[PDB]
């Protein structure tokens, strides 16, 4: 026909039900002068149509009314009867065709649109989308309005309501389904992403099974551009590498498949630098033996297997171009210092170290900075904070000693003396590490 999205939705039919339920008395109404027939009997008369008319004169009352209305549970049932012939088999077809060739009726209706009650505010949503999708009434604007709208936002963000979010989320993914869309609801992702990924954890421990694979969707759908992977990845990262997990625990295969894509998407050849993804993955979020496991097993659906198959084969590959080096960073990228063989490997300093002496030895300050926030930033002894300091005065000694000439960053950037006060310590293996990270100084700050 002409695109009847939303159609096997049973929520929504179900939502939908709750709605033809309240009946108007147009009539009374209208006779009670809160409508003007034309209007009212105008409905009164569709209501039967469609319960139990071509499509042309009939919107333009309606949304009359519906804009010229004070009776919240009318414009409703209008709302409604309006998405009832979107729908309408029949009709639906001649329905869009009225906007097509007034597409500013829809402009219209979008301003009576999207406002009052929940559900007032979904069928408007519905409609308003049904539309704005439509063969040719794109318009971002609209879009653009409706990205920032509240009340349909709100529905969105709050999870608790699932059918509801459910619906709001599906309602937004149509529209990713138009590229142009595209940019405008990423520009936005502020607003969905978070919740999307809320929607995900929640998973990772049929309708919450849905939920989960429509928000999916969503996400692949725009991620669809290596930009907008580029950013997703590093922007929503944890949760990024959380689809792994899901990706794991999950089933059905409607899923899983979204992710690994996703997940392929943001390592396409396309998104610029994956590598870096890659080495996440595999060095962030364990990838690999994920895969490895996923890899081999159960799934009817191939081009499943497939991708998991193709996943495989990227990260093992990227895997092997890696050097301990990688991992160092990592951590310290990744703000995590640890205790690993390269650690105390004067081996991996012994190959490392001009590494560290870069542009500037950022990597360096780098590690300094790290450090320097520890001891401020929040200010904590607690096992972890109390760790990454060691760790860092550790490979900061290192670097020391070898590159002697570091010295002077540290007296600038500040460490010089951080440490010689972290010798004050409560834990023994910082004032230590700090300790051994002074003794050694010490030698190179004189002739």
């Amino acid at each position: 026909g002409a695109t009847k999205i939303l159609m096997d939705s049973t929520h929504f039919n179900e939502i939908r039900s709750i709605i033809r339920s309240r009946s108007v008395a147009w009539d009374a109404l209208a006779r009670s002068e809160e409508l003007s027939e034309i209007d009212a009997s105008t409905a009164k008369a569709l209501e039967s149509i469609l319960v139990k008319k071509v499509n042309g004169k009939t919107l333009i009352p309606l949304i009359h009314l519906l804009s010229t209305s004070d009776n919240e549970d009318c414009k409703k049932s209008v709302q409604n009867l309006i998405a009832e012939l979107l729908s309408s088999d029949k009709y639906g077809d001649d329905t869009v065709k009225f906007f097509q060739e007034d597409p500013k009726q829809l402009e219209q209706l979008f301003d009576v649109s999207l406002k009052g009650d929940f559900q007032t505010v979904l069928i408007s949503g519905f409609n308003v989308v049904s539309l704005l999708v439509q063969n040719g009434l794109h318009n971002v604007k609209l879009v653009e309005k409706l990205l920032k709208n509240n009340n349909l936002i709100n529905i969105l963000q709050n999870i608790e309501q699932m059918d509801t979010c459910y619906v709001c989320i599906r309602l937004l993914q149509e529209l990713a389904v138009i590229p142009e869309y595209r940019d405008v609801i990423w520009l936005h992702e502020k607003k969905f992403m978070p919740t999307l990924f809320k929607i995900l954890q929640r998973a990772t421990d049929h309708l919450g099974i849905q939920l989960q694979y429509h928000s999916l969707l969503l996400i692949w759908l725009l991620t669809f551009n290596p930009v907008f992977a580029n950013e997703l990845v590093q922007k929503y990262l944890s949760d990024f590498l959380d689809l792994l997990k899901l990706v794991k625990i999950t089933i059905k295969e409607k899923v899983s498949r979204l992710c690994i894509s996703i997940i392929l998407q943001c390592c396409s050849t396309r998104v610029k630098q994956h590598k870096k993804v890659i080495k996440q993955l595999l060095l962030l979020g364990n990838a690999l033996p994920t895969v490895q496991s996923l890899s081999e097993r159960k799934y009817s659906d191939e081009e499943l297997r497939q991708d998991i198959s193709n996943l495989k084969e990227i990260l093992e590959n990227e895997y092997q171009e890696l050097t301990s080096f990688d991992e160092y960073v990592a951590e310290l990228d990744s703000k995590l210092l640890c205790w690993s063989p390269p650690h105390v490997d004067n081996g991996f300093w012994s190959d490392n170290i001009d590494e560290f002496k870069k542009d500037n030895y950022k990597i360096f300050r780098q590690l300094i900075e790290l450090l320097q926030a520890k001891v401020r930033n929040g200010d904590v002894n607690a096992k972890q904070e109390k760790i990454i300091i060691q760790v860092a005065l550790n490979d900061i000694t290192h670097v020391v000693e070898l590159l002697p000439e570091s010295i002077d960053v540290l007296d600038k950037t500040g460490g010089k003396a951080d440490i010689m006060e972290l010798l004050n310590h409560s834990d023994s293996r910082v004032k230590y590490e700090a300790l051994k990270a002074t003794q050694a100084i010490i030698g190179y700050t004189f002739k």
